[PDB]
DNA sequence: GCCAACGATGGC
DNA sequence: GCCATCGTTGGC
């Protein structure tokens, strides 16, 4: 992807952490999805935007 | 230029 | 049709 590397420690992650802003947006941790980013953990340490990590 | 919010769509 | 998460935008 322009937004994973697929090699670092966060492209490597499956599990959404549940305590970060962007998960607690998520619908499954009961949000109101008006953000919409992956997971504080999960955006990739190299080619995420820079406020996204 | 930043960012909260949202439109878009590839993949299922 | 829905979902995950991307790129875009308007207001500051
Ligand atoms: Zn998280
Ligand atoms: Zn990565």
């Amino acid at each position: 992807s322009a937004r994973m590397c697929g090699e670092c420690e966060a492209c490597r992650r499956t599990e959404d952490c549940g305590h970060c802003d962007f998960c607690r947006d998520m619908k499954k941790f009961g949000g109101p999805n008006k953000i919409r980013q992956k997971c504080r953990l999960r955006q990739c340490q190299l080619r995420a935007r820079e406020s996204y990590k």
